[PDB]
RNA sequence: UGAGGGCCUUGGUCACGGCCUUGGCUUGCUACAAUUAACGAUCAACUUAGAACUGGUACGGACAAGGGGAAUCUGACUGUUAACGAG
């Protein structure tokens, strides 16, 4: 394994993307 | 070429005007053209329907009800750290 910036940013950064994304994903769905 | 009207006139007749007779614009019948009258004339009819000045549109620029975010425990419970609850 490596330690890599761009997937720490990536992981840090975030946490409210993907909660919106899989919001849209249930929504969908459910419609 | 026959008829009817108009201007002429000639004799006889009755006191300029009647009566009886004599010879020279409309319409009728026939003969050759026209049938693109597919034209012209005349009488009679005919007047101007338009009003109103409502909004939603896509665009350009600020408000919009109001402190936000993440993860766990937990409650009914699908096809991705799923979702949901003003717990």
């Amino acid at each position: 394994v490596t330690f890599d910036k761009d997937s720490r940013l990536d992981y840090l950064t975030g946490f409210h993307k993907r909660k919106l994304q899989r919001q849209k994903k249930a929504q969908e769905f459910i419609k």
